[PDB]
């Protein structure tokens, strides 16, 4: 049951809103000192948005792995408070990697986090997971893709599908990834994920399709990071992962970024040239990415290099500093791990 | 032919091929609000959070989008051109303003209009853009073709001006600003540019074979009130009083919204009809028997009523400054306008 393994049962919690940059920015800025930022009586005024948008803002930060949620202490009746993740501190802080999402690679990174699943940290976007990793066809009507998601939810989640919520997810997917000109042609909002060029309307009319050209906006280091991060799901030590798996396995970068094996190989070779610990090797006649120590730390060496080594900046907190500052992050991870 | 000189200052390639970035507009605003030396300070790179080779481009983009004006400080021993935030930047970009995070596509249409904008005392900083949108005789071109058209205009308009290499860098920047990122080649690499969402420019039958075009479909992301504001703002360039301007001029005249937004006369008419229904001061009238937009009072103030309405009347918010309040806080803005007016 691939979907249940990969994702939480979360549908239409974006309240029909696609991501906005100002939402990601303002959520981080507020949640850092205030775990009650989204629950507060005057959250709408404090965050500068309407009531349903507070909800959508809270959801998007959880979905992009920028916050985790956990029970409050008892003064707080165990309300679901939000805490920023170390990754949010790394990416979005004013002294971080890319606080204004100036580089297209940072949007590819957020897209990877949205789809990402690991033991203890499942995806909050099962409809996105299905669309990219599990769906049978690259071209579909919105009703076709709604139906495909409904069918997986039937198989994966006991409470089962709420069709109207899944159809809302499919609307939201299209608003997130397709150019604005194709959206029912004030009213229209920006969405920076359209820059990824992942989805197009078929000349809706009434079909949509995921694209398949080359991806010049996707940096080699982002691909290499995602490959090592994927290998890290299952291994903590030196080892290897086949290019075939990286290209084709549901959940991996080939299907997440919609890129072919040859493109993954090209990126890995480019990056391995800069990292002694990384190689692309042949063993008749299949290529593999090799790493001489645990792939998660190496993924982060590669990723941090892309952004000129944010971790070495004055007063940048380590993952362990951050865990002591926000102990409920590990408690939330542990709560998920208990379910498995 | 001196249209380009009349419209624009002689400024080429000062962005060094960096297309606009949201982070640059935002952080420039936040810094210049209190520090006129924000782009000149020794610590500017750290303070602005940009690379040393990005400081000037960031400064340029704020001036070009009409978000700052520059003028000498009161300094007695300085030729240094200091920067001051415009009232428009306070209205648009402030945390308390119309759209600080550019969440609405209308706000990028607006910025595009401001980049192209020229009136007495406030000419455009982007001559290459002005030629590309308003003076070029073609909509489909190779980059070489566009470069040659700009060169022709620069020869006619600026006896002194730029080398060809600078104009080619403007053409490169115009492409990165407006075409989908997928058409671009990094040599990291590609930056986001929110103006790509306007869908104004596209690659055509690639190979190889080098070609691009300004697009000509309908524009669902371009709000009617942004169209109407632009029409009235355009009219305001030449009149301060009740008057009119024909739909044909709005659609076709170099500088006007038809060429700036690449929309048809019918589209402009439909937007003005929607906006005129709400505004008793505005009408569409047939005279011979061509249609005109009429206004019973000065079009600049009406343009701003229509534009502020589009953003839920920011000017009504508690403690929002009038232009006069802002002028008293930044007297160098009017000083800069006066200097330019003195040249005409």
């Amino acid at each position: 049951s691939r979907l249940a393994e990969a994702a939480h049962s979360s549908f239409a919690r974006h309240e029909t809103f696609a991501p906005r940059f100002g939402w990601l920015h303002k959520a981080y800025m507020q949640v850092q000192s205030n775990p009650e930022a989204f629950l507060a009586d005057d959250a709408p005024v404090q965050l500068g948005v309407g009531k349903n948008m507070v909800y959508a803002m809270r959801y998007w930060s959880r979905a992009f792995k920028l916050t985790r949620e956990h029970y409050g202490d008892d003064t707080n009746s165990r309300a679901m408070l939000s805490y920023p993740t170390w990754e949010a501190r790394w990416l979005l802080d004013e002294d971080g990697a890319d606080p204004y999402l100036e580089e297209l690679g940072s949007l590819w990174l957020l897209h990877w986090w949205l789809l990402s699943s690991r033991p203890g940290t499942k995806s909050w976007a099962p409809s996105w997971y299905v669309a990219f990793h599990l769906a049978p066809f690259s071209r579909f009507t919105l009703a076709d893709l709604t139906q495909v998601i409904v069918r997986h939810v039937n198989l994966s989640f006991p409470e089962g599908p709420v069709e109207a919520s899944i159809a809302k997810d499919v609307d939201c997917i299209t608003k997130m990834y397709v150019p604005a000109q194709r959206l029912r042609g004030e009213d229209l909002l920006s969405c920076p994920f359209r820059e990824l060029g992942l989805m197009e309307q078929v000349g809706g009319s009434s079909e949509w399709e995921f694209t398949s050209g080359s991806r010049p906006s996707l940096p080699a280091r982002i691909i290499a990071y995602a490959c090592l991060d994927y290998a890290a799901r299952t291994t903590r030590n030196a080892g290897s992962i086949s290019l075939a798996r990286l290209a084709n396995e549901p959940g991996a970068p080939g299907r997440a970024f919609r890129i072919r094996e040859a493109d993954i190989a090209a990126a890995l070779e480019k990056v391995a040239a800069s990292h002694q610990e990384l190689q692309l090797v042949e063993a008749v006649g299949q290529r593999s990415l090799t790493f001489t120590s645990g792939p998660f730390d190496l993924a982060w060496d590669v990723l941090d290099e892309q952004y000129d080594n944010v971790r070495s900046r004055p007063n940048f907190p380590t993952r362990e500093d951050w865990a002591r500052r926000y102990p409920k992050l590990a408690e939330a991870e542990k709560r998920e791990l208990k379910q498995l």
